[PDB]
């Protein structure tokens, strides 16, 4: 943020991240999306 730098809002929605992202994606990229994840989501569990 230098003395308010210009750029359009057709970037992750993530407060660090500057790749592009999309719709689908929930606006993140799809880094971010598939991360989200919930990290073990195996097919079984005990
Ligand atoms: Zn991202």
């Amino acid at each position: 943020g230098s003395s308010g730098s210009s750029g359009p809002k057709q970037r992750c929605r993530a407060p660090a991240c500057d790749h592009f992202g999309n719709a689908k994606c929930n606006g993140y990229c799809n880094e971010c999306f598939q991360f989200k994840q919930m990290y073990g989501s195996g097919p079984s569990s005990g």
